[PDB]
């Protein structure tokens, strides 16, 4: 499994990451925290994103 | 784990959230229930959302 | 649950819906019928509505 | 089930039926066949739907 | 039941086929493979396509 | 089934990538790693690629 161990450094290293969403928007944030289904992306306020809703996570440089 | 105690607090709270959809619409209220599926969103009227549908549930402040 | 209960109270009242589909589409009628996976919608026909392609279900008023 | 006894009638009945897509596209033609994931939708050719893609079937008349 | 033996006929019969995908985009090639989530179609190269994100499959002609 | 097979052999090949996402966002890369609901593209950085948004998978040559 590479979703955990990649959201997790992600997380640990307070990484900008850019969440892009199924319909082509552009999300942007740290992550906070996530489980099975969503990632809480912190920003101005932290947002539940719902995996099922994002296309690809890119992060702001290598991990 | 993470899902329901976020959308919990956001109950209690009777914080103003936007919710916005895959198809890009923001939908506005607070949320006045939800299971599995679905959240009831309250406004005007409830109207039952569901969860696939939805992107990102963002509140309108800190929690 | 809530998803049984509250399409099962639009129904009971007869009362005038908006299903809102992923698309944008907004459809009208009444609920007529529903399952796991379609509800039936009664306007002039009756369409059968897959519920992975609704993003909201709206009453026309309270209830 | 309402999906099935739904799609059996506009089948046995050979009815014209609208499949609108997720997409926006209206599909036409009747229904020829159909399984737990697909709807063969019969025109100048067979095409098989994915009733993963399907939001919403449309009888062309009352059944 | 129905999806296996007709893109089966697709695949005897080097059909060219058009696949259409939930995003409305078009592609064409003949189905070289498939197993229950993916159809290998063949082109300039073999593209491996998701079913899941695929709306509709129209044979270019009869079988 | 195709897809392990499939995307092992663009892996092991460091084959050039076109990842076509369910929005028509087209990601490019190599294949780094995948499991059973993500791929670790590799670019300028890795990304994490979620099946479910991935439409088509399309090798930049024969495998």
């Amino acid at each position: 499994s590479l979703q955990d161990p990649f959201l997790n450094a992600l997380r640990r290293e307070r990484v900008p990451v850019s969440i892009y969403l199924v319909n082509g928007i552009k999300l942007q944030g740290q992550i906070e925290s996530f489980d099975q289904f969503v990632i809480l992306l912190k920003n101005t306020v932290s947002q539940m994103v719902y995996k099922h809703a994002i296309s690809t996570v890119v992060p702001s440089r290598p991990v």
